């Protein structure tokens, strides 16, 4: 049996209003509603992981289980191993997979995050789920993230902390938050940013999404305005909204949004949003094609509706050769040439870089680089050519093209890392010099760049 070089992955988030759900929710697993929709052809062919993201979820762990799996077994007659559950209070994350899969799985890692403090410590916060599937490093986030129109920053706040503290994949990699961990990071919620318009303007909001137009909303979604100005989810993608707002309905249909201030909202309009979301940020030139993301028409029992996206995610095999695992391959190495990091930093201490990958049998240090000052104030770093070169544990190009190298560039003093950023092996050429580029954060936030050249010996 072949090791697979792609899988589909599908990812649920629904925010459950602390209502059961109705007895049937299989449009959800289906990609069925409005949106960009999963083909009727597909409907009975089982994807190989589902990740189920709920807020405000009433039920036991047992109880959502029984309901997860009951569902996938009457669509696709397969019967799906619980891969992980974890819950922080009422958001939970669900990983399902192919039993063919158990032997493909390891690493499995959860996490959990709670945001603010004292006041605004108590409900909100993120589950994470990691874990190898052969060669691939696969991380998920199911955040819920503060309420309210005017709490957009808050989010972001959210968001920063979460990603700084929520402690899935590879611990070893003691340099990197999550967001460069693995292969694929897929991060979705109740994320709660609003359609920031005023509020005398809901009936006409409604207008325009009982026509299908959507632009003059979109263009005011506080997510895409706030990643568009770099202030939250950098280097993240999101599939083009092609369905109505998510949010806030009135139970029991969809005909109907509940925006009006009222007691039991705080007095605060909820103008019809997109609060329910998924992105994604996969390493450099791997493949990942979104091929659904939309929302369910028929599950009503919440104030939210639904959301699911389905993804085609490149795997790699778990590779052995007659060298590496557990020594090098002295026909392979990867140098590096003419190599500067700029940062943004006002500090002047020296820096070295740190590599790290599954590639090598442990993280590289280099030598520290010359500090120079950029023509518009910048830190420059400079490596030129004393870079080390890196031993590969093996040269096979078909292993070595498929991996990454990681890069922190670390404070001399203190050894903390200013920048963290990835560069893929999938070269256009081999033994042959070609430029490389990534930018360096910090936190989630821009702290520079690392550009340079790189030359890859492979065993062809
Ligand atoms: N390595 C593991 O502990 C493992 C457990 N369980 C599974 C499942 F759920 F897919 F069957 N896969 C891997």
């Amino acid at each position: 049996q072949p090791e697979p070089d792609m899988i589909t992955i599908f990812i649920g988030t629904w925010n459950m209003g602390n209502a059961p759900p109705p007895k049937k929710i299989t449009s959800w697993f289906l990609s069925k509603g409005q949106g960009k929709t999963r083909d009727d052809s597909a409907d009975y062919i089982p994807h190989d992981i589902y990740v189920i993201g709920t807020q405000e979820d009433p039920l036991s762990e047992k109880e959502w289980l029984e309901i997860l799996k009951h569902s996938l077994q009457e669509i696709t007659s397969v019967t799906f191993k619980t891969v992980a559950i974890h819950t922080l209070w009422n958001i939970r994350i669900v990983v399902l997979a192919k039993p063919e899969h158990e032997n493909r799985i390891s690493h499995i890692c959860t996490d959990n995050v709670k945001t603010g403090i004292a006041n605004t410590l108590g409900n909100k916060g993120a589950v994470g789920v990691s874990f190898m599937f052969n060669g691939t490093s696969l991380g998920f986030v199911n955040s819920h993230l503060t309420s309210g129109s005017e709490k957009k920053l808050r989010r972001n706040q959210n968001y920063m902390n979460i990603l700084r503290f929520l402690a899935l994949g590879d611990k070893k990699l003691s340099p990197f938050n999550i967001t460069h961990r693995f292969t694929h990071l897929f991060w979705f919620g109740d994320l709660n940013y609003r359609v920031d318009l005023p509020t005398w303007e809901a009936e006409t909001i409604i207008q325009k999404i009982k026509q299908q137009q959507y632009a003059d909303l979109l263009s005011h979604d506080q997510l895409l305005t706030e990643r568009r100005e770099q202030k939250v989810f950098l280097h993240f993608e999101e599939e083009e909204i092609t369905f109505a707002p998510t949010y806030r309905f009135e139970r029991l249909t969809r005909d109907k949004y509940a925006y009006t201030k009222q007691k039991a909202t705080g007095m605060k309009y909820n103008l019809p949003s997109w609060c329910d979301r998924v992105l994604w940020k996969s390493y450099p030139l791997v493949h990942v094609v979104c091929q659904s993301y939309g929302s369910t028409s028929d599950i009503m029992t919440s104030d939210h509706s639904p959301v699911f996206a389905t993804f085609e995610a490149g795997v790699t095999s778990q590779f052995v050769s007659k060298n590496g695992p557990g020594t090098v391959d002295s026909q392979g190495q990867i140098e590096f040439l003419r190599c500067y990091a700029t940062l943004k930093t006002k500090s002047q201490t020296k820096f070295y870089l740190e590599f790290h990958s599954s590639c090598l049998e442990s993280f590289v240090k280099s030598q520290e680089g010359e500090n120079e000052e950029g023509s518009e104030g910048e830190l420059v770093v400079k490596f030129g050519e004393t870079l080390p070169k890196l031993k590969p544990i093996i040269s096979d190009p078909e292993y070595l093209l498929d991996q990454h190298i990681l890069i922190s560039i670390k404070s001399s003093d203190s050894d903390e890392s200013y920048g963290e950023g990835c560069i893929a092996l999938r070269l256009e050429a081999t033994e042959t010099q070609l430029p490389i580029y990534t930018p360096l954060t910090h936190h989630g936030e821009l702290t520079g760049h690392f550009q340079g050249e790189i030359k890859l010996q492979t065993s062809q």
